[PDB]
C-alpha cells in the first residue's frame, strides 16, 4: 500500500525499491497518480515536483520510475 507521505519520503531518499509496487498498487486501486490524494493539500505539489527538488549529485533515479508509472497507469 502507498500514500502521499510514503511516496514523498521514498522520492526524497531516492529509494526506488520502496516504489517498486507503486504501479500495481495504482492499477489495482483504479486511481491516478495525479489525483488529489497524492498532491499536497495546500501547495498542490505532486510527487514529481518533490523528486525534482531532491537531487543528489544531479541524479534521482525515482524520476524515471514515476514517469514510467504515469505512462502506464492512465
Amino acid at each position: 500500500l502507498y500514500d502521499r507521505r510514503s511516496i514523498f519520503d521514498a522520492v526524497a531518499q531516492s529509494n526506488c525499491q520502496e516504489l517498486e509496487s507503486l504501479l500495481p498498487f495504482l492499477q489495482r486501486s483504479k486511481k491516478r497518480l495525479t489525483d488529489s490524494e497524492f498532491k499536497d493539500p495546500e501547495t498542490g505539489k505532486t510527487c514529481l515536483l518533490k523528486a525534482m527538488l531532491n537531487l543528489h549529485n544531479g541524479q534521482n533515479d525515482t524520476i524515471a520510475l514515476l514517469l514510467d508509472v504515469a505512462r502506464k497507469t492512465d
